[PDB]
């Protein structure tokens, strides 16, 4: 169509900005998407999974964060080490207390249906 509905992600660049966002999200679940222009699976996520109406509805009460590590500068490297991420794509989930749940990580592409199931069954 002429227009499209997208999830409104809050962009973060550093470990400190991530912490500030967690503090602000007290009591709410948080999802962090790690994206890079060279990561094909990441683009597929943005274009086909995060654009799905059912996926967007399932994330209605979740704080959405996103980090663009394309440049791969000092701050990007520091953020990835802090989170203990091996590669992209990687989507992390934090609970209302601000703690991550490693078992809920998504590390490969997932279509709208598979991702919706993950949220239903695995999101903290």
């Amino acid at each position: 169509a002429q227009t499209q509905t997208h999830l409104n992600f809050t962009q973060i660049k550093t470990v400190d900005e991530l912490n500030q966002a967690l503090v602000e999200a007290k009591g709410k679940p948080v999802m962090l998407d790690l994206y890079a222009d060279w990561c094909v699976a990441c683009k597929e996520f943005e274009k086909y999974t995060f654009s799905d109406p059912q996926v967007q509805k399932a994330l209605a009460d979740t704080v959405l964060l996103q980090a663009n590590v394309t440049a791969n500068d000092a701050q990007d490297v520091a953020l990835l080490k802090h989170l203990n991420v091996l590669g992209l794509p990687t989507i992390l989930f934090f609970d209302g207390q601000g703690q991550e749940h490693p078992q809920a990580r998504v590390t490969g592409f997932m279509d709208a249906e598979t991702f919706s199931a993950h949220l239903r069954d695995r999101q903290p």
